[PDB]
C-alpha cells in the first residue's frame, strides 16, 4: 500500500501529461496505472496511450506508406520511367516497420519513468475503490487479485475510448482498427463500415497495399461521408476517393455478417444488398472506456451519452476526482487531451486555474488527398450569426495536370461572421493541408479578419497562398438560409 | 498611323505590372496599355508576357523541383515495403522540359485572352522606353535607334521591367549560362557547376541531381564560407548537410578565375585558389540586376540608387511626379508576391482614393531546396542588433517517418524568434517537407503582432511538423545586448 499526490489512470496522451506535469513542474508524487508495457495484442493500447500505440503515430505511417502508390504513378508525368509491372506493396514491411517505430516509443516512455523523480509507473487494470483508493488488478474482473492499493489525494480517469461494435449478428466476425493495426496479410477484398476519418483513412491504406484484383468498399449509413466536416469538402473527397478506386456505398448499413467456407465475410445490408470481403472493419464510432472503473463504488456521475460528466475544469461531481481525454467523449484528439490534463495540473497543483478552449482546435484527416479544418463549418456558423460569408476557391493544381491526377482538385474555405470580417472557420482539401492549417489555428486566436488574411503577402508558388488571395464570398448565409448575394 | 492614349502606360507585362494593370482597368475604369518583348515564354528574351516567375522563374522551377523530388520518393518508398526495379529507373529530362514547356504556354495563352478580351487592358508587343513625361514609346528591340511600332500617350507611367542575371567579367564567360538557359537545356548535365550560394544556385543544384544521367556529379561553389546568406544560419549549415547527404558537392570559398574549352568541349574551370573542374555546364547564379539599360530613363531623369535600381519612395514614387516603379526594379526584396502587392497598393493610392503603401517586412518566403526552407521575419542576428533581449525556440529532429525512409540526415529545424521583453514574434525560420506551405499562415500571425504565448496556447494537429510551432515554451538560448547566450544573467 503506498500514498500519492495523484493516481492517473490510463498511461495515455492526457494522462501521462498530467503525470509528468504533477511531477516534474509541481514536485508531486504520481503513479500512473496501464494495462500493457507495449503495443498490440491482446489490448491494443498500452504505455503511451492509443495515438502512440492503434492510432495516429502507426496509422500516419501507413497512410505515409499508401501515398507511395501515387507517387510512383504521378513520377511519369515529370519524365520518370521504371519497370511498372514490378511494383509491389509489401504489408508486412510496413507492418514490421511500423512495430519497430512504436516499441521504441514505448521503451522510450519506459525509461522516462525510471529516470524521472515522484513518477511511478504501475501494470494492470485501476479501478475506484473508494473517493481517495485506487486498486490495480491482474485483469478487467473486479474479482481478480489485487496487485496494488494506491492511496490519492486525487485520481485523474484517463482510460481513453474503444471502438464501438453495432449489435447485429454476426459482428463477432468484424475487426476494428485495432486489428488492423496487425493484420498478417493485407485484405484483398475489405469493406470498411463508417463515414468517420478512421474508416475513410483506412480505406486508402487498404487500397494502397491490396494484393492484385483487390477492391475496397466504405459503407455508411447516411447519404454523405465525413459528418461534422465541410461540405464541399465532404462531396468532394468522395470524389477524389472514388477516382482512386474506391468504391463509397452510401445510406446503406451491415445488418449481419456470417462465415463463408474459405475463410471470407458474407454481409448482409439492411437494404438487401450483399457483399463478401475477406475483412470487414467496423468504424462506426468509440465510446468512452468506463467500464471496468467501477464508478458506482464512488458515484461519479457519467452523461446520457456514457462519458465521465466533468465541468470546464475536468472536474467530476466526486471532488477530488477527474477525468480528461476521450472518457469525457468530448473532442477526441490526442492535443485535445493533453492540453486538458496540463490545464488540469496547473489548477490543482499550481496558483492559477486553467481551463482547455475546445473551440477552434486544428484537426486533420490524412485520406488521400488530406483534410486540415479549423473552427466553425458554415452550416454551424449561419446557426450562430447572422450574416455568414464563405469565400471559397477550388482548382486542380498545375502540377496535377502534369501528373495525370487531374481529379485532385484543392479546396480552400473561409467562413466569417460577415458583420465584423472575423474569420470563424477555414477547411482544406489537399496535399498539405494538415500542414497549412497549424498556423491558421494561431490566427483565429489573434481574432483574425478576413482581410487580414488577403492583406499578408503570400508565399509563391503555395497552395498556402490561397488563404491570401480571397476577397470576395462566394456565398452567404443570412438567418441561417444560403444565398448568392445579399439581401 | 495615330498614336493612342491611356491612363497608365506598363512597361512590362509581369508579375508586378500586370497586377496593376488589371486592377486599374477592372476596379477603377481605367483606360491601361501594358508592354512587354514576347507573347510566351523562351529564347531569345525568355522572359515574356507573364513576366518572369511565369516563364523562367518559379513556375516553371517549382514544377521542376517537384520533379526532381521523385528521385527521393522513388528510393524512401522502400522502407514502407515498396518494391520496384531499381536497374530500370532513368530520369527522362526531355519529357520534364516538354511538359513544364506545355505549362508555361499555357499560361502565356491566358494571359492572351485576358488582354483580348478586357476592356481597358490593351497589350503592345515590343520594347518600351521614356520618350518624355508623358509618352512611351515600343521600339523593334532595345537598340533605341531600331524602328518605332507604337507611341503610347500616358498620363501616368508604370516602370515594372524586372531584373535579369548578372555574369562576372571573368575569361571564357561566353561558355556560360544563367538559369534562363538552363530551362531549355536539349540534355540533363553529366556534369554540372552551379555558381552562387543563393536561392536560385541551390535550386537549380536540386534539380540537376535528380535528372542527372548515370555517373553524373553536380558542384555547386559559393565565393564564401556558408550558403544561403540573409537565412537563418542554423538552417545554412542543415541545408549544406542535406544537400551534401543527397550527393551534391559544395565547395564554399571558392570561385571560378575563367573558363575554357577542353579539347572534347566540356569546360574546364579554373578556380582562383587553382583548384580545376571538368563539367558539361558552368550555370552562373550570383545575383539578378535591375533591368534599366532599356528604358532611356536619361530622357525624363528618372533617379536610379548607388546600387542601381530605380529610386522609389515608400508609395512607389519616383522623382518625376507621374512615373512609378515596382518589382525587382527597384532591386530590394526580388519575389513575385512583394511585386504584386506593389502594383496593386500603387494603383489604390493613385486611381483608387485609398492611399497604400506595400510593407516589407515580415514577408514569408521559401527556398525550394530538397528538402525546402520557408520563413518569415527577422533572422536572430538581425534581431539581436535591434532589441536588447532576443530569445530564441528551436526543435531540430529526425522525423519518424524519416527514420523508416532511410533519409535518416533529413533533420526537420523549427525556429522561432522574439523579442524577449514582450514576446512578440520577430521572425519564424523552417527547414523540412511542408515547410513553405507551413509558414504562409504564420505570415499572417506576424501582421497581427503574434507574441510566443499565442503559438503556444494554440493546440496542435497531430501528427505534423508544423505542430512544433506550437510546443515550443521555454527559450533555448538568448541574446542579451548582442550577446548569445543559454541563460538570462
Ligand atoms: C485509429 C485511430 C487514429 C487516430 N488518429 C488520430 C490523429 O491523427 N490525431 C489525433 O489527434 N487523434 C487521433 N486519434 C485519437 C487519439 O488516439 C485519442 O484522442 C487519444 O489517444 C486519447 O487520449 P487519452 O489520454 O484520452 O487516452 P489514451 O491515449 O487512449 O490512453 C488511455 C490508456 O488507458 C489505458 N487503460 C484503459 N483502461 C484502463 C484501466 N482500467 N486501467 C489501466 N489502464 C487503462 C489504455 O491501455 C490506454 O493506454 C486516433 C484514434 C484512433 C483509434
Ligand atoms: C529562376 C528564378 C526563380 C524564382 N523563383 C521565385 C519563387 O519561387 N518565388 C518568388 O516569389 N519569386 C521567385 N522569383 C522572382 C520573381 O520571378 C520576381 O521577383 C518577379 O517576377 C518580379 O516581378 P516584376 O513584376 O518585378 O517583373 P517580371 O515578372 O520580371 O516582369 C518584367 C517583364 O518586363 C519585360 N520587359 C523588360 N524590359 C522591357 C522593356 N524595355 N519593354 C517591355 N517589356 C520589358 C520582361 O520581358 C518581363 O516579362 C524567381 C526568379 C528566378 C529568376
Ligand atoms: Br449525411
Ligand atoms: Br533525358
Ligand atoms: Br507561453
Ligand atoms: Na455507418
Amino acid at each position: 500500500s503506498k500514498a500519492f499526490d495523484l493516481v492517473v489512470i490510463g498511461a495515455g496522451s492526457g494522462g501521462l501529461e498530467a503525470g509528468w506535469n504533477a511531477a516534474t513542474l509541481y514536485g508531486k508524487r504520481v503513479a500512473v496505472v496501464d494495462v500493457q508495457t507495449s503495443h498490440g495484442p491482446p489490448f491494443y493500447a498500452a504505455l503511451g496511450g492509443t495515438c502512440v500505440n492503434v492510432g495516429c503515430v502507426p496509422k500516419k505511417l501507413m497512410v505515409t506508406g499508401a501515398q507511395y502508390m501515387d507517387h510512383l504513378r504521378e513520377s511519369a508525368g515529370f519524365g520518370w520511367e521504371f519497370d511498372g509491372s514490378s511494383v509491389k506493396a509489401n504489408w508486412k514491411k510496413l507492418i514490421a516497420a511500423k512495430n519497430e517505430a512504436v516499441l521504441d516509443i514505448n521503451k522510450s516512455y519506459e525509461g522516462m519513468f525510471n529516470d524521472t523523480e515522484g513518477l511511478d509507473f504501475f501494470l494492470g487494470w485501476g479501478s475506484l475503490e473508494s473517493k481517495n483508493v485506487v486498486v490495480v488488478r491482474e485483469t478487467a474482473d473486479p474479482k481478480s487479485a489485487v496487485k496494488e492499493r494506491l492511496q490519492a489525494d486525487h485520481i485523474l480517469l484517463a482510460t481513453g475510448s474503444w471502438p464501438q461494435m453495432p449489435a447485429i449478428p454476426g459482428i463477432e466476425h468484424c475487426i476494428s482498427s485495432n486489428e488492423a493495426f496487425y493484420l498478417p496479410e493485407p485484405p484483398r477484398r475489405v469493406l470498411t463500415v463508417g463515414g468517420g476519418f478512421i474508416s475513410v483513412e483506412f480505406a486508402g491504406i487498404f487500397n494502397a497495399y491490396k494484393p492484385p484484383g483487390g477492391k475496397v468498399t466504405l459503407c455508411y449509413r447516411n447519404n454523405l461521408i465525413l459528418r461534422g466536416f465541410d461540405e464541399t469538402i465532404r462531396e468532394e473527397v468522395t470524389k477524389q476517393l472514388t477516382a482512386n478506386g474506391i468504391e463509397i456505398m452510401t445510406n446503406e448499413n451491415p445488418a449481419k455478417v456470417s462465415l463463408n467456407t474459405d475463410g471470407s465475410k458474407h454481409v448482409t445490408f439492411e437494404s438487401g444488398k450483399t457483399l463478401d470481403v475477406d475483412v470487414v472493419m467496423m468504424a462506426i464510432g468509440r465510446i468512452p472506456r468506463t467500464n471496468d472503473l467501477q464508478l458506482g463504488n464512488v458515484g461519479v456521475k457519467l452523461t446520457p451519452k456514457g462519458g465521465v460528466q466533468v465541468d470546464e475544469f475536468s472536474r467530476t461531481n466526486v471532488p477530488n476526482i477527474y477525468a480528461i481525454g476521450d472518457i469525457t467523449d468530448r473532442l477526441m484528439l490526442t492535443p485535445v487531451a493533453i492540453n486538458e490534463g496540463a490545464a488540469l495540473v496547473d489548477t490543482v497543483f499550481g496558483n492559477k486555474p486553467r481551463k482547455t478552449d475546445h473551440t477552434r482546435v486544428a484537426s486533420a484527416v490524412f485520406s488521400i488527398p488530406p483534410i486540415g479544418t479549423c473552427g466553425l463549418i458554415e452550416e454551424v456558423a449561419a446557426k450562430e450569426f447572422e450574416k455568414v460569408a464563405v469565400y471559397m476557391s477550388s482548382f486542380t493544381p498545375l502540377m496535377h495536370n502534369i501528373s495525370g491526377s487531374k481529379y485532385k482538385k484543392f479546396v480552400a474555405k473561409i467562413v466569417t461572421n460577415h458583420s465584423d470580417g472575423t474569420v470563424l472557420g477555414v477547411h482544406l482539401l489537399g496535399d498539405g493541408a494538415p500542414e497549412i492549417i497549424q498556423a491558421v489555428g494561431v490566427c483565429l486566436r489573434l481574432n483574425a479578419k478576413i482581410s487580414d488574411f488577403y492583406n499578408t503577402i503570400g508565399v509563391h508558388p503555395t497552395s498556402a497562398e490561397e488563404l491570401c488571395s480571397m476577397r470576395t464570398p462566394s456565398y452567404y448565409y443570412v438567418k441561417g438560409e444560403k444565398m448568392e448575394k445579399l439581401p
